[PDB]
């Protein structure tokens, strides 16, 4: 039913230009804020750009600003990111992702989590702490800690996001302490003060992924991801 779909990857040479298109189904878009993020080779997420839901307003991570220009085409339901003057620095898969509606609106910012993400697509151009890496046998416990400081987890909720590599993340906890539909309920979610943790109940070798914990940053003004942890079975 409802998906975003991406097209577009490509290889360039540096200085060139690509644009890339995320296509909603099932859904009106423009009903809701999104974002653009990106994931460099051995790297983490992140933010990169987006919209704001019912108006046209858009944003840029630093590292993009002046480059990149996003729009939406209302026409075609869906958005487009425009990559101008390209480095080898920006080689990375790129994803877009909508904001849930609930955290589309008024306080937004504090419930700010992605629920529908696009399969991601491949560009060549040629401080929310986290664990490296947990590890434990099937049917053991996993403690997975996120933190940081009053502006981005001491003011905001967060949410966690589970990774395969190569491959879409995925919502697995929301506002905290929330499961998606069809999440199980081994998966849950905590926060105090300046710290948040995802808690995973006996293990299962599919659990086996990388995870990321995402907050705002009031002082950045910016949607921040955790630097991830590589869980083992």
């Amino acid at each position: 039913q409802v998906q975003l779909v991406e097209s577009g990857g490509n290889l360039v040479q540096p200085g060139g230009s690509l644009r890339l298109s995320c296509a909603a189904s099932g859904f009106t878009f423009g009903s809701f804020s999104m974002s653009w993020v990106r994931q460099a080779p051995g790297g983490g997420l992140e933010w990169v750009a987006g919209l704001s839901a019912r108006s046209s307003l858009t944003h840029y991570a630093d590292s993009v600003k002046g480059r990149f220009t996003i729009s939406r085409d209302n026409a075609k339901n869906s958005v487009y990111l425009q990559m101008n003057s390209l480095r080898v620095e920006d080689t990375a898969v790129y994803y877009c992702a909508r904001r849930s509606y609930d955290s589309s609106g008024y306080w937004g910012h504090f419930y700010s989590y992605m629920d529908v993400w696009g399969q991601g697509t491949l560009v060549t151009v040629s401080v929310l702490t986290q664990p490296s890496s947990v590890s434990a046998a099937p049917g053991q416990k996993v403690t997975i800690s996120c933190s940081g400081s009053t502006s981005n987890i001491g003011n905001n909720y967060v949410s966690w996001y589970q990774q395969h590599p190569g491959k879409a993340p995925k919502l697995m906890i929301y506002d905290v302490s929330k499961r998606p539909s069809g999440v199980p309920d081994r998966f849950s979610g905590s926060k105090s003060g300046n710290s948040a943790s995802l808690d995973i109940s006996g293990l299962q070798s599919e659990d086996e992924a990388d995870y990321y914990c995402a907050a705002w940053d009031d002082s950045l003004s910016e949607f921040l991801f955790g630097t991830g942890t590589k869980l083992t079975v």
